[PDB]
Order: C-alpha cells, then structure tokens, then sequence
C-alpha cells in the first residue's frame, strides 16, 4: 500500500518549498494530498504562485492518517499554519501516533506554536532560529535536514530538495530515494 | 525600470521548473508574468500541481516584448509549447530583438521545433539529448547551466536555482543574483 502525506497549504507559503516536496514525493510514488488550510479556493503564496489544492484541510483530515504530514515554510505561511487549531489537532494526533510530522524553513515555528516535538533536535532557516529556540524546547542544529525522534526539519528553499528526499527515504526508504533523486540533476 | 519576464505555463509543466524560475525571479524584483499558453485557466503541471496563471498569453504577448522568455521543462509541456504558433511567433520576436531567451529540462526542445537560436551551445536534461541534437543544430553541452548568444539553457529540476539565478545575473547583474542566493541556503 502506498504510503500518503498531506501537506498543509497556507496562504503566504513558500511556493518551492510546496511544489518541491508534493512533487518529488509523487516521483516517489506517495499519495500526496494538498490541503487548503483555508478551505478549497486557490492559495496565494509568498510570492504570488497560485496554488490550486487537491482538497480543503478539513476534508483532507477526514481521510486521514498520513504517513507524513509536511508544513511548508514561508514566513506568513507559518503564521497562518501557527494560529490553526485544525493544524493543532492534526499534529498532535500524528504525535500521539508515533507518525513522521516534517517541516522546513520557518514551518518549524508551528510546531512550537502547537508544543509539538519539545527535545528533539530541530533546524529552521537561520532567519527563524530566535523564534524556533524561544524557551529552549528544542535543541538547535545547522545541519541542512535534521531528524530527531518524530521530527524532520530542513532550512530554506535551497534544501528542499535534501528535505524531499529524506521524507522519501523514511516512507520509502533509501533505495527509492536514490532512484528518484538521479533523473533530477542534482549536485 | 523593471525587467520583465515572460514563463510559459503549458499543461504537463514541470512544476519545480516553473515555480523555481518564478519565485527567485520575483525575489529578484523581477516583474514576472506567468502566462497560460491554453487560456487563463488553471494549468495541471506533470505532477499534478494545479497553477492558476496570472494571464492567458493571448493576453500576456500584447503586453511584450519581455527582457526574458521563459520555458519551463517537463516532457509533455515541452510538447505542447513544441506544437504551439503562439509560442514559435513569441521566441521568433524575442530572437529578431536580441533578447533572452531560456530554456531547462526539456524545454529546449521547443527552440528545435521553433527553429530558435541555431549554432548556440545548449544543455538539456541527458534524456533530451537526442532529441535536442538531431540534425546537429546546436552544439551540446554537460555544463549544468549554459550561456552561447541569445540562448541559455539548464538541465533539469536540480539546477532549476542555478538556472533561475543565471537568469537574474543577465538581468540585473551578478550583485543581485548574490544577494538574492544568500537566503536561500543553496549549497
Ligand atoms: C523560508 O522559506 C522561511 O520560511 N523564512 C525564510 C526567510 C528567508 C529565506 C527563506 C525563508
Ligand atoms: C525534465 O523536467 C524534463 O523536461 N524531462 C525530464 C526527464 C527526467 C527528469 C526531469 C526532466
Ligand atoms: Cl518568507
Ligand atoms: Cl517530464
């Protein structure tokens, strides 16, 4: 049975740390849903892609669980995703079930937002490190993805790529994960 | 004043492709218009990422000429911008005007069937090797972006950033492209 991530789409998202997880996780052959935090309308992200989501978040709930559930960063996006019970709920239902919860560049924050993850070992964009490390419930990395116990986490834009493949390698695993990864090009 | 750059958004798209270009053009403060080659309804990329454009290029060409015409790849999209009048007589004035014109993935293929930007050194993804060479019109190159004449050319998803940049360097210069690069947290 193929495994299945949902990602959270919300407005102000980064768009390349959207489509480059959906995308190289259904390379991966992952059932991926995007799910409109906002309901099913388009999503305006950071910097004006519109993004048509497959379902609205609180559709998408419904059919859950997900092996994975990814939070984009975007600085915006974060906030939104930071304020959403609906997200609270997800996570910490993913947490209480011992699933994969992956985040990157500012997504992280939400995670504090929601006290989801406190202990592990987190990376963030270095921009959203002092946010992140409020209070000291995470212990910080610089490595460009890092996983700890429940928790993937990545940094920017630029590891997306890094970031897509280690979520395909925990569902996948790394055979599959190095087979998507060469018809890619990259470095 | 502002560069502006045109992205042909056609159905079977690669979506990293697309949105990578878009967004480090517009961090680059690029005005950019991604334009629908079908119309102005939403596009469902190669893996399925709906991206609703921002105009129709029926309309989007009546506001050229832009300082850059952009192809995504991906296979199928490259077929589709291949096969469309709209596309040849858009890079046929790009080409007499002695602008940019850029291309990754399999995106080049659509200047082969263009007939654009003949005796340049180009790339393509390795598996738009062939295609892009038959006939021996353009001289190949493993360089994961090139630059010969009005034609720049990339790869694949994984040098999608690489290729983005390139474009901004031309545009606004390699100071920008820096500054713009930083907060990626590329490798
Ligand atoms: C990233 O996408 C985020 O969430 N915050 C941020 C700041 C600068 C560059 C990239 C990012
Ligand atoms: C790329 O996007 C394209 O246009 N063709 C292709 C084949 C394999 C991987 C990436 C690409
Ligand atoms: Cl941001
Ligand atoms: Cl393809």
């Amino acid at each position: 049975a193929s495994k299945r991530a949902l990602v959270i789409l919300a407005k102000g998202a980064e768009e390349m740390e959207t489509v480059i997880p959906v995308d190289v996780m259904r390379r991966a052959g992952i059932k991926v849903t995007v799910a409109g935090l906002a309901g099913k309308d388009p999503v305006q992200c950071s910097r004006d892609v519109v993004i048509c989501p497959d379902a609205s978040l609180e559709d998408a709930k419904k059919e859950g669980p997900y092996d994975v559930v990814v939070l984009p960063g975007g600085n915006l996006g974060a906030q939104n995703l930071s304020e959403s019970a609906a997200v609270k709920e997800i996570l910490k239902e993913q947490e209480n079930r011992k699933g994969l919860i992956a985040a990157i560049c500012a997504g992280p924050t939400a995670l504090l937002a929601h006290e989801i993850g406190f202990g592990s070992k987190v990376t963030t964009h270095p921009l959203a490190k002092d946010k992140m490390m409020n209070g000291g419930h995470y212990t910080y990395s610089e490595n460009r993805v890092e996983k700890d116990g429940l928790i993937l986490t990545s940094r920017g834009p630029g590891t997306s790529f890094e970031f897509a493949l280690a979520i395909v390698e925990a569902l996948n695993g790394k055979e599959v994960a190095a087979q998507v990864k060469a018809p890619l090009v990259l470095k």
